[PDB]
């Protein structure tokens, strides 16, 4: 039959224009793809100043809000804090939140066994003039917790300056690239603001910008903490010419439950010495916490991807001919 | 022969049967799966108190043993640590290990080529009753580590607790998800400690029950160092509710030759400002470094995985047929 | 014909070749293949000593110049630094950099919108005899980095040494490796430096021979900071004896161009408190980030892949000698 012979001659026609144009073309099969090795530098610009009530102005620079000073791809910029200055090792109360007793009899010497505060000495004295808890022996200032400033104290961090170097390096194909391109000059990044569609290859970005992309509010998550997460793509062909490859920047923002462990904090202590006696200052930090995470392929012309995908079109060929000359015969 | 129709009915059903279940069915061919950006947060709660001899009691707090204090996946927990205190710079004996010396003449002006430990003045001076050492100039404390507590100092950590908040986010099905259940609610989080059969979904962990998982026992490896990994699985299917989408985690012990290098173990010194002369305390700490790595895919019904699954499908079985028919000719 | 029955036979060896061959033997497709799970410990083992203009000699040692210091992949090594102490919150003349005023008119209250280096009080004050600078409220000590000393200060850092720890683990083969394979002993982690040819077992490295594999000079990296990254290959087959297990280290210089910025700095400051005063030593570091990638496979023989690698390769050779039918056929 000659429209059979038609037919046959169309589903030809068909396997070999997907054989030549899907695999061999859009999917880059004459291509050989290889990963690269990344590195990523982050350095913040921005000063807060916090007026506590009764204390004096407290400046925080770079080095006081970026927790992970040398530098990593996941670090915390301070947004929130308690403080709880001058601890001393000694016997005094412990926080409502572990125990409240009525008498001494009640209070067991010893240690609690989850969430333990310190050691107790057995005695029930007054934390304040209402209620009294167990005495324990550890730092005398108890963090006191309960109460969270609803305005942000580092609240200016919302328009802060981050600059992410990101050195990215191919070793199969030797070429080693930085998100500062040839496009981006040191004028530009003096002035330049990174945008999702005005500005892409600025390397400036605003924290309060990142969080808007990553879906959530910066002064929600500056008052308990929050995730963002930045994946950096460098996916290109190595085929052209260097200047083409470009990174390609994506923000999320990782979040939960508001009801059941809201937003991120930590605790850490400076320790110091004060008229010969060891003291240390104590701080809660709810900041929002930047996890930077960079993925790339690079794809370069060989000749050995070719050949296969070459026998692997002319295989598929075979079998969709053969298929096809079985449902004719029926 | 109608046996031989038999057999290659036969293997037709066979094949069938196996194009239909296992690749579609069982290999979820008909879904597509995607990758997670994941971000883990770490707090510890637990209190030790370590008498020294001749020295008052020190407290170790949230504060203290976890060096990372602003919150990273790998992170180390104090076990033991010697310290050596009112480190002040000045030219004063090295350790023996360093060097023995009779005489002046033995000792060489400059710096040890390998395992410096200062700058040789070039004099030989009783480091202690029996041996002689040569006065190099740096901190005149020398850290003295070849006594080691055989009792852990901080013991206690072996049954302190451990709460991990995993926050992942699948991008393309956009599909964010916590540690955190709805299983899990906030009584649920006040008493609970994890299990692998009884409490699976309880994100509080005993330090000892993760070590002891991992097959090492807590004394051993608190004495001189441990390494454990954790593994945090988010494979679930997105056609169910996402309710039914509940993490895995699994210990590992990563532990070598005991002879060759045992343990895990540091060294970090806090410095300050004391008489208006800069001292600092250094400590060596042998401590269980905790890794957690998270690894996870989501699979959601799609139309194009499924086309392209019942056109492999039906390729196989195409080639099935034909092989069956050339061995039935044969 | 015969001529074309022999090459017909001739097509079907060699496709029973190429299947029995390459795809069984080669590629060890009977063998499956899993990854590990790893943990990378650090531990740097040198000294220097800085003599700064009008100050005393400053030591430098493991806890010093290892900012990580409780021992991360991703680590950075002090090369050089500018130091401002004794910085004290008040009222003093910002850095030329922001702005140069000639009159109080000119300044105003605020905080600069970009790169802020404090709240700016509306006064113009003189910073030196020749320029003046608005009178801000911050540390008053201001780090000024116009002037990088050309020799690095803790140039002895290029030939100190590196000791790496890397655990490794199989989960499915439940098999456990460690760096220090059982050709290296103490005796010889005593005295050995890494070579890529005559020492490749030995984990002691030494920065400047790291630092020159990756193809760049330490003196104008430790100049002005640097990136190298360490790869750590565990590739091996399981069927042979753990003892041929061996890792193999390669180095990778991730460094940009010159002109647009230089190099890998960071900003640290260390508080204390002086004369019932807090006050705080800022450094500006420029090291060398070292970031450790660890990656392997490890294969072991299995009955499952080893069936359907021999059902793929009879299918392989089936569809072959199909094509070649058809092509006679022609
Ligand atoms: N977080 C940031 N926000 C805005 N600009 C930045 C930021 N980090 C760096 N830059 C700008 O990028 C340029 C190159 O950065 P580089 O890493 O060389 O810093 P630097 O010049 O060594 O340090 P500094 O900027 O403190 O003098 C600098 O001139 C600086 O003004
Ligand atoms: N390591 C831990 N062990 C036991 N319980 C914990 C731990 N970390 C947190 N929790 C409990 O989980 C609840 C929610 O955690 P969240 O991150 O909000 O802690 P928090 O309330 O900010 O810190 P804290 O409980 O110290 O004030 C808290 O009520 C706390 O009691
Ligand atoms: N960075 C390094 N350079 C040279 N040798 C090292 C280095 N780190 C460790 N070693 C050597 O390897 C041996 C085993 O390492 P181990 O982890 O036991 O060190 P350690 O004895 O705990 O610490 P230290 O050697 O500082 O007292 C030690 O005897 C030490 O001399
Ligand atoms: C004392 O502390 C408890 C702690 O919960 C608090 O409820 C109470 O209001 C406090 N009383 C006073 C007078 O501050
Ligand atoms: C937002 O950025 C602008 C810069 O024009 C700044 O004036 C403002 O204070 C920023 N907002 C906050 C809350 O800091
Ligand atoms: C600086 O970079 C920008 C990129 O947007 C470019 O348009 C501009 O021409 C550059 N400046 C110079 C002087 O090349
Ligand atoms: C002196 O120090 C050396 C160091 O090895 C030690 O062997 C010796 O016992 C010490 N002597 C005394 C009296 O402490
Ligand atoms: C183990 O946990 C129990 C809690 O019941 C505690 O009493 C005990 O002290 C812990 N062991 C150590 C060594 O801390
Ligand atoms: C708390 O969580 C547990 C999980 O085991 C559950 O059984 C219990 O019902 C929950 N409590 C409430 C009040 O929902
Ligand atoms: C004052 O500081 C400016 C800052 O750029 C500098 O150019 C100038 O040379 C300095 N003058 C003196 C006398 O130090
Ligand atoms: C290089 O190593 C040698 C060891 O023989 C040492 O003497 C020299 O000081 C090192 N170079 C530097 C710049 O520290
Ligand atoms: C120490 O290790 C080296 C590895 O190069 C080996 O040649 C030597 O025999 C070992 N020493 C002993 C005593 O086994
Ligand atoms: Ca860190
Ligand atoms: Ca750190
Ligand atoms: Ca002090
Ligand atoms: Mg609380
Ligand atoms: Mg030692």
């Amino acid at each position: 039959n000659k429209k059979v012979g038609v037919i046959f001659r169309l589903i030809q026609l068909v396997v070999l224009v997907y054989v030549i144009g899907w695999v061999f073309v859009y999917e880059k099969g004459y291509q050989t793809s290889s990963g690269l090795i990344s590195s990523v530098s982050v350095k913040l610009k921005g000063l807060a100043v916090t007026q506590l009530q009764g204390l004096g102005p407290q400046v925080w620079d770079v080095a006081d809000y970026v927790f992970p000073a040398h530098g990593d791809s996941s670090f915390v910029v301070m947004t929130n804090f308690i403080m709880t200055p001058q601890q001393a090792q000694g016997h005094c109360a412990e926080n409502p939140e572990g125990g409240i007793c009525q008498d001494d009899s009640g209070c067991t010497p010893g240690k609690a066994e989850r969430k333990a505060q310190g050691i107790r000495t057995g005695n029930c004295v007054p934390f304040n003039g209402t209620v009294k808890t167990c005495e324990i022996f550890g730092w005398c200032p108890v963090e006191v917790d309960d109460k969270i400033p609803s305005p942000a104290l580092l609240h200016e961090a919302e328009n802060f300056t981050l600059f992410i170097k990101n050195s990215i390096s191919f070793p199969r194909f030797k070429v080693n690239r930085r998100n500062l391109v040839e496009e981006v000059n040191g004028t530009y990044m003096k002035k330049c603001l990174y945008h999702k569609i005005l500005h892409p290859l600025c390397p400036v970005f605003s924290l309060g910008y990142v969080v808007r992309e990553s879906g959530q509010d910066f002064r929600s998550l500056a008052e308990k903490g929050g995730v963002v997460g930045i994946t950096i793509d460098w996916e290109c062909d190595l085929d052209w010419h260097v200047r083409h490859c470009k990174p390609i920047y994506q923000f999320h923002g990782l979040y939960g439950e508001k009801n059941l462990s809201p937003g991120f904090n930590f605790r850490f202590a400076r320790h110091f010495v004060q008229n010969g006696t060891n003291r240390r200052h104590l701080f809660k930090v709810f900041g929002i916490r930047f996890d930077i995470l960079v993925d790339g392929k690079a794809g370069k012309f060989d000749i050995i991807p070719t050949m296969t995908t070459i026998g692997s079109g002319i295989g598929i060929f075979g079998v969709a001919t053969v298929l096809c000359d079985l449902l004719l015969l029926h």
